[PDB]
């Protein structure tokens, strides 16, 4: 439905894959992007 | 699981936010939106 919600779910899946391989730096950096996108999604949806 | 219980909870809170918006009740909207954001965060963390 929401394009940005899909982008968030996509990021979260890339974070999962990085966790599953033990890639800590990639998890950390992607998490920052997830947080920012989520707060854009709140701005859109508020 | 399916995520449906959490999704339903979020839909319910969103209906109360709409009701507060419809009355122009700003503080109620903003406080309920904080609760909505916290559950949305968990929804995203549980997504596949």
């Amino acid at each position: 439905g929401s394009p940005l919600a899909q982008q968030i779910k996509n990021i979260h899946s890339f974070i999962h894959q990085a966790k599953a391989a033990g890639r800590m730096d990639e998890v950390r950096t992607l998490q920052e992007n997830l947080h920012q996108l989520m707060h854009e999604y709140f701005q859109q949806s508020d």
